[PDB]
């Protein structure tokens, strides 16, 4: 009808009005206080729907079912549902009945408070007495918190306290120089809508000491999430943030305002971590009384998660990245408790929910070494570690053989002129290679080589006992592990590469750990575990036992003998095995690209503690072995 | 080895499949530029000798033959393959092409130069465009009066956003319907259509006559384009014709780049011959102008006229005389099997379909349940009542069947024992005692079906063999050959008494209908319909012996003459007639409980001029096809005699 075309239009859009809080739009298209029926005057919501939804923050009304009729000449009536969300949580549902206004275009809704709440009688107030929930705590195995809540320093100012021209301008000054702010947020901050020169409105929170305080300047303490570790457990414990509309689209269960989280184990556990706040809506009539509040709520805190992690484990693994890109992981392989995911670089979760700048917001995320990246769950080749993989492998089908000796002269190899430009290249040129020599010295090419021999059957046959493709049970997201981009490799040269961990495999840190630990079980493979109360899932003879007898005690050479590539860990004089590793990727733009640097470790004595660490992009005498004495010295003095 | 040259068979495919959607800058966006051992111009002077030479062709449908992709050096490469095209004048078959590649960093490059797409030519020459279009040929009626044709056409339409916006766009919907003998919601309904929008020219109506003065919006748009004389009445069987479409030139590489091609009917079956060959000269040339050999010279020829049997007035007369119900009609002179009327209903408009397409409307009416653009006239369907005359025929032939034989029937309706369950043959009129004149007067269904159990199944298939059950026509109509069983045996005593009287698995289209009933009017001799006026008449004698016809015949005459024949309405009518009405009430032993159908079949038996079988699908009681039959009749017997 061309008519009242304009008569759903015109309650929609008044009701998206009052969703994105802009209430004079609403509170600015009414007749008058007209006798019809009474209604309430045109400036007389000037109180009225700030107020009452300042402690309030209601978002999220949406209708879903228009259909208006005709009664008079002059009225047409709502009869429909909506739903909406308050401080106070889920208000489900809502009946509307409302009546229209008959005028030249101007589709005027006459307006009384039974179209805000189901029913309202007049002239009253509300009483809030609400109480907040706390959000559930991240543990270590200890019980020390990585998520939890603490005292912050609330920074603001007044308008008023800051004076007038030139002496105010440079206490804003003095405010963005000691607050680490900028003139122009400051400037907005206080010049915006609700603002009058005595209130206190908020810019940031701290949390660290209160800063150099200028005149206007104004501290407040206030209830937050904070995380102890910081920046060396973001990326595994993730950070909050504040509700926004989309949230409440996605999961309407949610509050108003609050807290929610956008990375990490924070968005992973949400539900267990958030719980319900407290406090009823409680409309009196201006004496005490209460007529009846249909939708309200309990408080209900979140709960506690507890973590495998061991938090002076997880500082020490971040700190010995020194700051550069990289990823180390430990474990107690015979459980699987994950001890450290450390991902570096990183950023700040304190920071990031306490208000950052878009300025560093950004800084993060143009930094090319990308801090806000996973590393413990992003796909790498493993490097020349993986050789004892294959040799595990090899011993096991029968086409690896310790008495093996193969003659290799030089650094560089490929099988013939058809591999062109590409050979497999060593470091140590060792005339006489059997598999113990190889390991000691990282020979690629003595692997490569084996592996050209026993080809892609008995090799893929061995790698399938392992985890590739397989989902692990973990709350990280985690593609699975793959041994290369097709079912079958079609050439040589990746076969080869795929040999010393190269080519097109991907393995992230933490199944690289669970592959690795069946070097600690026997040829069991025990998989990865985060949650301190899940039970321990193996998989049992993976690899042979006698492979591990024969590669064991070379691995403690890679650490005692002086040619071990592991060697400089000797010094520490603890019971380790070890294997390092390279790895060349050639981001096929320019030539000779970056050179990852690998190290698996674990104590071969008592199989307590097992580490594989990766140092991303190394530059000169710059290793993983180099970086890893501190984490070693500390898993064996606590995990014997 | 290395994966290079696969890279530069990609690279090839990429720059066909560029040439032939069109997208010439896809086409020149992965070449050289202007070198000495590169490609031979920029990237801006090589879309610019496409758009006027392939666009002006319209070149369209490169498929590609034996490509070879080898390497002669480290930065250049060679590639030969073979090819053919289609251009506006038609198809050139066997030409060879080459070219060499370039490498700068792992994407590969073609190096262009102008005989990879000419393959004589060097460079510095133009041609356009040397084309002459031919005519399609018109599809004409018994007596040249067409009913298919092509030329200029007033057609009306609306364009947004000229019709406005608010009231007033509405406002032009007011002005224009008014004054156009239209509705309001059909030109609301064409401007709500798919993705064509909003300057595009969206037909209305075809307009005959002067043109008055329009109001806003309406757009008056003049078009050399294909009409229907008879719009819906022969829609089925002459079909439509739409443009040329790269899955068509695929199916047919013989066909011209554009032009019109028949989608349906006749217009499908004759296309060939309803187009022609366009006329022209596309060469080779240098920057002057003058000419050294010839790719592709044609004169043009324009379609051939197909002249049919049809009678444009006797089909409009069958078509409207079905009112718009779902059923058929076909009407023949016996004697030779020329089909004068084809007519199915309900019907679509072939001049929309031309004119636009309307896929929200062409949705609408091919899911309506009474699916019009079914050609009814060449559907199976049971044959009701009327098929009782054939097994009479067959009857009177192998001796089962005399015409003194009485039997007693009582009640109106007839099973054998009641191991035929709640299934009972049923009739109309309580007869006690009928004879076979008796029953073809009343249409006794109890009778035929009881003297068809007496008879054998060997005796009734034998009689059933003689006709054309099984036979692919010689039609260019889509048929099935008419059936007798779903198997070769019948199986069942259900089955076979009511295949004695029409009912059962039977499925015979009206056109096979006409073709059985004929030897009534040739003396058992069943003469074979055609379509196509100049064919020679073909026949097959002796189907049924000419005792039973002149038993038969004197018996149809009465079921008009007879104050209880089924067709004395037609007594009125004053004019020599032999008839046989049929019902066939859509349930048997394998299938759902539908509808009745009425069925009409009528000649002359004086002059054997003229024969109709109609058929009327959903009968809606106080109608029949007897009802709806005196005007196709009355015109018939005036000007077949």
């Amino acid at each position: 009808t061309q008519a009242v075309e304009a008569g759903e239009k015109t309650v929609e859009q008044f009701v998206q009005a009052l969703n994105k809080g802009d209430y004079n739009k609403a509170a600015g298209m009414a007749s008058k206080k007209a006798a019809n029926k009474s209604a309430l005057s045109e400036k007389e919501i000037l109180e009225k729907y700030q107020n009452i939804y300042g402690a309030a923050d209601v978002k999220g009304l949406e209708i879903s079912n228009l259909k208006v009729d005709k009664k008079d000449d002059s009225t047409y009536s709502f009869s429909y549902k909506a739903k909406m969300n308050t401080s106070l949580g889920e208000l489900k549902d809502l009946s509307y009945k409302g009546t229209l206004d008959r005028n030249d275009g101007k589709t005027t809704i006459n307006w009384q408070p039974n179209l805000v709440f189901p029913e309202m009688e007049g002239n009253d107030k509300v009483s809030l007495t609400t109480q907040e929930a706390t959000r559930g705590n991240i543990l270590d195995r200890n019980g020390e918190p990585l998520a939890t809540t603490g005292k912050l320093k609330q920074l603001g100012v007044v308008p008023s306290k800051l004076g007038d021209g030139d002496e105010k301008t440079a206490n804003i000054k003095a405010i963005a120089s000691a607050f680490d702010l900028t003139e122009d947020a400051i400037n907005q901050a206080i010049s915006q809508s609700w603002v009058q020169p005595d209130y206190f409105v908020p810019l940031k929170i701290i949390d660290g000491a209160t800063p150099e305080l200028p005149a206007g300047a104004t501290i407040q303490e206030v209830d937050g999430r904070y995380y102890p570790l910081g920046e060396a457990a973001a990326q595994l414990i993730g950070y909050v943030g504040d509700i926004t509309a989309e949230d409440i689209d996605k999961n309407p269960e949610l509050s108003s305002n609050g807290k929610i989280g956008r990375s990490g184990l924070e968005m992973a556990f949400d539900k267990d971590l958030r719980g319900t706040t407290g406090g009823k809506l409680s409309i009196t009539d201006t004496d005490g009384v209460e007529k009846k509040v249909l939708i309200e709520h309990e408080v209900q805190n979140g709960k506690d998660i507890k973590l495998t992690i061991d938090a002076k484990a997880q500082k020490t693994a971040f700190d010995s990245l020194g700051g550069k890109a990289g990823s180390t992981v430990a474990t107690t392989p015979k459980t699987g408790d994950l001890l450290a995911l450390a991902s570096s670089p990183s950023y700040d979760p304190n920071k990031m929910t306490n208000g950052i700048s878009q300025e560093d917001y950004k800084a993060y995320e143009e930094n090319p070494e990308q801090p806000f990246i996973s590393r413990f769950a992003t796909g790498y080749a493993p490097g020349s570690t993986f050789k004892m993989i294959t040799a595990a492998i090899g011993l096991d089908n029968g086409t690896i053989d310790p008495n093996e000796v193969l003659t290799i002269n030089g650094l560089k190899w490929q099988k013939d002129s058809s591999w062109g430009s590409y050979q497999v290249t060593r470091v140590s040129d060792v005339s006489q290679v059997d598999l113990k020599t190889a390991l000691i010295y990282s020979d690629n090419i003595y692997m490569a080589q084996e592996t050209l021999k026993m080809g892609e059957k008995n090799f893929r046959a061995g790698l399938d006992k392992f985890i590739f493709g397989e989902d692990l049970d973990l709350p990280i997201s985690m593609n699975p592990a793959q041994i290369s981009n097709e079912e079958s490799f079609n050439s040589d040269i990746l076969l080869a590469d795929t040999g010393y961990g190269q080519g097109e495999l991907l393995i992230n840190p933490i199944q690289q750990a669970a592959m690795y630990s069946v070097f600690a079980n026997n040829g069991t493979l025990v998989y990865p575990k985060l949650i301190a109360d899940k039970e321990t899932k193996d998989k049992k003879n993976v690899i042979g036992e006698t492979a591990v007898q024969t590669i064991v005690p070379d691995l403690r050479e890679v650490v005692q003998d002086v040619n071990g590539t592991a060697h400089s860990l000797s010094a520490l004089g603890i019971p380790l095995a070890a294997k390092t590793g390279t790895a060349e990727i050639k981001e096929k733009q320019d030539e000779k690209g970056k050179e990852n640097s690998f190290l698996f470790a674990f104590n071969p004595d008592n199989q307590e503690y097992m580490m594989v660490s990766m140092l991303e992009n190394k530059e000169d005498d710059d290793s993983a072995t180099k970086r890893a004495p501190e984490l070693l010295q500390y898993l064996n003095q606590n995990y014997q």
